[PDB]
């Protein structure tokens, strides 16, 4: 039947219909998953985006920087999925970095106040969410987060790479904690996708030739990747997140699955 | 079903303990039409495979034999019907002479023996890919079996060196397979109690090496955040099926760790 | 002498147990003219450093303080001489509030505390590099202290996350330093018995974390093919000096493992 | 001098372009007493090694030859004097037949050729270590030459597979050498324009070699934060000397990257 048939999954990180989280939600719904969605700040606006999804799913406010939002989260999810019901999956598709820590802005010129906000949202929050939702999760469950390979330094990504490095390490500790509940915790290291964060927020930080800079990335990535890569299609990444939410990778935890077309395994 | 309407070649079945036996079993449970290859003890392999959920054709394949590999693509077509192609290939073949493993010192392994080991455990992954890529479908997958060789461990000795060579081979195969729209990956499994494994644990290859593997196993389940049961090959078989499916479409030249998460934990 | 006629800034001396104390000692033994930075307890730091082979100027430096970093380059030149530049910088600074390490649960660390930890242990490496690269000579070297964070270990918790962030910071610093002809590297040391470490082993931060560190040490010496004596910081200090010298000229944005070889061995 | 009063065996000199020639030169400049091993073209090697800063004995050594390896330890003692031991061994031996490396397709390499390559490039590191560890001093060092095989690159094909196998062999040698107080490491050099390399690359690119080598040279220099000059083997030779010295005493079974830091940068 459906890959995620009869599974209750919380999905965070939907802002646009371009968002990786939107496509994860779409593919999971196509596979018979009952979703619960998280939104940040503009909640009346996110509802209009999620209305374009295959099916109706409850939407909850969640600012990961907000301690009251996280404390109330587990209870708010239960009132949304029914008492005596638990989650089978959690998707962390949250990332942020102030522009001072991106693009052409010099690496040394990023104030720690900005880098800290970035690390809080992009890495610390993965642990914040896991703490908040593990009590309402089922043994056999899965936590999946989004990653960009930070093992080698790349220009323009700067302090966002540092937060991804921190995230990769956070995921390994979460794995230990989640393990006590019979829950797996993994990251999907995706290749580039023309989402809003990329196209607009990262693109903004690149200056005059930003457009060709982003196009050169797709071209070089499609080149390295033995099976090619399309920055305009989030479906391969969404499918990979669903594979992790399913019961088909049962002995995989505290790990990184590379959904990048195989570009990381190739030098040229 | 997960592998519904998929033609998959599975190699490496010798016992009902074999990782390939469990891959075959789970694949069949998921609606896959299999083709099986066997080495040397074919009478026994028929007998073993007869206990699978469904009947699947069995073909002779010694990876060291050039005539066997040259005829392989044609023999598979004659078994799956003309104008039909494979959607998956499972390489679950491994070998290392007794001199290259266990209590026998690392330096006392003759190159003739280490070479046989490398031929079968690593070079053969490329031999099979060359042989079967022409009869594969775009969207298909090649999956091989691996043990994490990034750190040196006692007793595994020269098999670690063959698995290191294999990890590298897999990355070149991905380039070649990529031209056909085929993915190539390895599943890095945790220690599994096959017949050889439990014989070695019973100090067959030697007592010092016997307790070594036993410490490895106990250590693996401690380190693994979700635990590791070396008496259950089903998590590994399920992971190979995930790779054969259409659910990891952007993953190639890679290693998926189906080891209970132990490679990520120091203690 | 290995570092003959070299001006090196050394940070991170607080006791005679400090890895920075031994780096300073070995560097001085090799003909290096040092400049030392101290944090908060300067009266004590003056007093410790007085027991070094030679007299070296001591400067106040809180990496969390923006005024301290802005004035740093000037203060160093007032200490080494006008028209003189540094040939080396040693970052031996680390910190993590008690809620981020030890027996305290991983999930119970407030971000305010984790942030302080990351600021001092990782961000500061970039803060120091920004501050001192203008007063550095082409051929120069920046060396930082690291603990291998690639695998998660109990008790280290959020200090591991800061080390992971540091490894990444070092790779970007490498790019920046490269413009000045300066190398940037980290020395991944094995566990060393500092006063802090010796305290934890005595169940200061809780018996469960005390036993954990003891198993870590015991395991490290087993794994290390040449052994690991956590009561001897001299091998680590010698490794930092090799990086400060002109003998690893093509090595930048990297990690040198001074851990007895433990990271390469599974058992 | 860095290697003052040290007896070092150096293998792999064939041309004045050879990485082993530059290691020998720098080691001699630092006060090392050398012993040289040569293969096949000994008449030519003698003439080349006369152009070195000092006279060093030359011994025949085909790593494929079992009689050569069995007699090696005795031949070295007869050359360095009885009761004297080696403090260092340099393995700068590599080989891959045309079919396994170049413009020839990955799948078109016969195993007979790939096996010769693996024997010489990887297995030999263990062969030499077995042969010379009995005549080595505690504190001693074995150093081998490696090209980063972690990611697959075009043309390098099976030489990458042998480098992968080598990285793993070095980790096992590290365990064996550890029993004698000997360290075992690899230097992961960036591309060096040696005569062997020029022909390998030159032969692969055909007529279109000019422009492509220029982009390749420019590519390395960009990626390397401190730059990379293929015409200069001195940074690599200096790095091998740092490993032969007493300045990296707690580093074994490891890889030191002398590539200008190119491996740490994505672009
Ligand atoms: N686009 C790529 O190339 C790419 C590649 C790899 C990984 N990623 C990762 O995928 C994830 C999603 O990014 P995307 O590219 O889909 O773009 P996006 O714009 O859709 O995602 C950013 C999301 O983070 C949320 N967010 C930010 N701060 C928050 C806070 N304080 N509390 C709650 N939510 C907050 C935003 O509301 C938004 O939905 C991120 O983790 C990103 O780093 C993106
Ligand atoms: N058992 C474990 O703990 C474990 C863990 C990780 C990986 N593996 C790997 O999984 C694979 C399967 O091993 P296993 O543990 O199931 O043991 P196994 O003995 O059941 O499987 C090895 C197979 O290789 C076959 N083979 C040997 N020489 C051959 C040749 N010349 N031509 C063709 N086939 C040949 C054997 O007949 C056998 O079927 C191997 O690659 C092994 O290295 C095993
Ligand atoms: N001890 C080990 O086992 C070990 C192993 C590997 C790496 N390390 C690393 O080596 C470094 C030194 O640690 P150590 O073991 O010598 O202990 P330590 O306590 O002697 O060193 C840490 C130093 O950080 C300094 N510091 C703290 N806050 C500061 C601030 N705001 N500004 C400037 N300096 C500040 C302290 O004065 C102290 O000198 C740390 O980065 C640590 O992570 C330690
Ligand atoms: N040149 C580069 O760009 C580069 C980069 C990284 C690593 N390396 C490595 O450096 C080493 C030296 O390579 P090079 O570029 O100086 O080329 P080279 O041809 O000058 O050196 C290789 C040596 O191997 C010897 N050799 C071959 N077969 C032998 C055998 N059977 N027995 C004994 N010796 C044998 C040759 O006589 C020769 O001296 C090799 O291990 C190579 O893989 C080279
Ligand atoms: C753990 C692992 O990889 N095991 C392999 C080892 C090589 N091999 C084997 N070798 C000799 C006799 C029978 N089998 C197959 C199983
Ligand atoms: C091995 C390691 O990382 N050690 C560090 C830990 C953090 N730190 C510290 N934090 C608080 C009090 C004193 N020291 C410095 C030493
Ligand atoms: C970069 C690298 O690994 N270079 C090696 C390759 C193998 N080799 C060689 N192979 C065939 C003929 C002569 N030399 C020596 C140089």
């Amino acid at each position: 039947a459906g890959l995620l048939d009869g599974k209750r999954i919380l999905v965070s990180g939907i802002i646009t219909d371009s968002s990786i989280a939107f496509h994860i939600a779409r593919v999971a719904q196509e596979q018979g998953a009952q979703l619960v969605l998280t939104g940040f700040d503009r909640l009346r606006l996110i509802q209009r985006i999620t209305d374009r999804l295959p099916a109706k799913a409850p939407l909850l406010e969640l600012d990961v920087q907000n301690e009251e939002h996280l404390a109330s989260l587990a209870g708010r999810v239960t009132e949304a999925i029914g008492a005596g019901n638990k989650l089978d999956g959690v998707v962390h598709s949250i990332g942020f970095m102030p522009q001072t820590g991106m693009g052409i802005n010099p690496f040394f010129d990023a104030p720690y106040a900005d880098v800290s906000k970035g690390i809080h949202i992009s890495a610390y929050s993965y642990a914040s969410m896991a703490k908040a939702l593990l009590p309402i999760m089922n043994p056999g469950g899965s936590i999946v987060g989004m990653d960009f390979d930070p093992s080698r330094a790349m220009p323009a990504y700067n302090w966002m790479t540092v937060a991804k490095s921190a995230l990769e390490s956070v995921n390994r500790f979460v794995a230990r904690e989640a393990g006590k509940y019979g829950v797996r915790s993994n990251l999907v290291a995706a290749g580039p996708i023309r989402t809003l964060a990329m196209s607009a927020i990262v693109g903004g930080a690149l200056g005059e030739e930003a457009g060709a800079q982003i196009q050169l990335l797709e071209e070089g990535w499609d080149q390295r990747a033995p099976i090619g890569w399309n920055m305009k299609d989030a479906t391969p990444v969404a499918k990979t997140v669903c594979a992790l939410l399913s019961d088909w990778l049962p002995a995989t935890t505290g790990d990184i699955i590379y959904a990048d077309g195989g570009a990381h395994t190739q030098l040229l």
